[PDB]
């Protein structure tokens, strides 16, 4: 309904979500339109004034990419881009992206499978920059990661 | 639910266009285009002289979102923060019965999260309370 | 059905809970009878032996005492009266005032503005006495403020 | 459903009239007219020699309240507080069929809240306990 | 459905759930075939690698053996054996005893009185030795507390 | 659903009938024999260098309960844990999609509890995950 769908480039694994969101990769999940993303679940992330930046953290399910982010994580990989689309039902009752988050140099710092979408899957992302936008309404910000 | 208008020393009118088509889709609801909708709020003032706590409110993403998550990370001091809240009028009408107002608050703080909500927390250097339909107020400096 | 009414009459406001429960003060929520109270919707309060007081804890929705009580709060003035008059469905059917709470010379020591009725209100009172009458039966009993 | 007596030294029977119409309202249930009934038990022992936990009730605002209240600030010594427990029969009817009994308890705590709830915690001498069907008891010293 | 039953036999008091599964015992919660157990409506033990044993904890309802349980414990009486019998619905649509889990001389190191089947009660032991044996598939395994 | 095996160096497939009428009663469903049934699953990897933490997987009582309860109180090294998940297929068929597998695995805690439930972890020297259906797959020495 309001997903989120994420794409993620590695420096030494290339587009990471390619083929991630399809038949093969979720099975009865699918829906066509996202093949090269994968479908975002959840989503936690925080900057504070004591500015200090927190770790991005999204939800997935198990699926083609995972068994290749944790070779990212385990490898130490830096993440090119890791971009968040956000979707939502528009005022006349479509479906639209109508948000974006995306990371710069990110690195993926720690990640945990567990059952409950039964299989999931969060996965946490540390970067140089987050830009966020305002799709449809066109406003838009960015920042630097502090600490 | 509440409606809350934020003007910063840098971008104006922060919420301006924030309860539109364009802003939040399908949840619109003309009347309050220059406002963005809470539906979550928390502040507390404890006592000897009292002590404030940071306002705290929760939205959904909006096109206020980047524009608040600059507030934040550049520090521009919120000129008002004004939160208006409606309640069903005993004759069974919408009405604004009641405001809470900052002066020159500062974002402190911000909680993105999933529907797709996200938390607001300020500090300041006054609030206001007031019943718009009791005509009752108070205010306080932050300490 | 089982709510309290509160009464408030500080040293320099006066009846701090005039008028306050009535259509201007509630909207919606204005039920005849309890014109110059509050409607409690919550309590807690404690007394032990390690006797030593706790404060007076209850709750109610946004109103016309509201920014008085703030005023109070920050004021810290002194409350001549804090009355908690306690209601329930009688034996015949019908409802009855059946027990009381009364703090005398009480202070109210933090507020806590939250929305969940979903405009909502804590307020905390210390006190130097407080008085609990059983008001069909008849028993009573007081205490001073220890700690 | 369980109900509760308790006499102190002070007051006598603390308890009496307190299940009844003018006590407890609509709830009344004939029967039980000297018993505060008992909605919530909380008890323990904890193993070298064992010590004793203070016994937990819960009950409702009622005619005992403000009594309980001064047992409480005055420190009178509870002679007895005895807490019958009933249950359904094999039979189909209501029976009591297990006894707790504290022996010169005294209340170190209680919690009003709230439909409108009240805890009391006792500390005594000697606790016993009974099945009274089956016909088995022990008891201890409180340490 | 699912519920395990329990029998004590204590060094001093012999059978201590003897007659304990009965109508005079539990009332209306009386089924026949287990009037010398108790019905347990709990179970937590944990065995861990810093072996560590953790105490046996069974939760029931008040009864016959409950004044006897509390005398055990505040006795410091050795358990001769403690013998939980796990039941389960068959392949077959019968209930069946399918597990068993054994204390030998164990001790009671807790209980707890407390009403939420609304009157309960938790007791722990600690024992010199606890055996699990599969009843229907013939596995079985032992050991000695250690800690 | 997942299905899970175990070979260890003293007992071999320590699964072996675990996943049968004998072993778990009604809730037999053929295919998975030698197989206990996962339903419940946690593990994380955290980052410097990367530090593993124990696989928790939680079973129900069967079979292989007692054996494994051994398998941690002997210390045996478990040669392979390998955890199959299934799924629906885009098709309409339940699927095998999904493995996790352990080398040397040990099981370093187990908790049982009230139907009747199991929780096993295991610490192990290599961990592999892979994507049954779109055939990707990484692998990693425990930290």
């Amino acid at each position: 309904a309001t997903p989120a769908y994420m794409s993620i480039t590695g420096t030494k694994q290339g587009l990471i979500t390619a083929g991630a969101f399809t038949e093969d990769s979720v099975g009865n999940t699918y829906q066509e339109g996202h093949e090269d993303q994968v479908m975002v679940q959840g989503f936690n992330h925080e900057v504070i004034i004591p500015r200090v930046h927190k770790p991005v953290v999204i939800t997935k399910v198990f699926d083609k990419a995972s068994p290749l982010l944790l070779a990212a994580l385990t490898s130490g990989e830096r993440l090119t881009k890791v971009e968040i689309q956000w979707y939502r039902t528009s005022a006349a009752g479509t479906q639209e992206h109508y948000y974006t988050t995306v990371l710069e140099d990110a690195i993926i710092v720690d990640i945990k499978d567990y059952m409950h979408f039964t299989h999931l899957e969060d996965v946490h992302f540390t970067y140089r920059k987050i830009t966020w936008t305002h799709e449809v309404s066109g406003t838009s910000g960015s920042d630097d990661w502090r600490s």
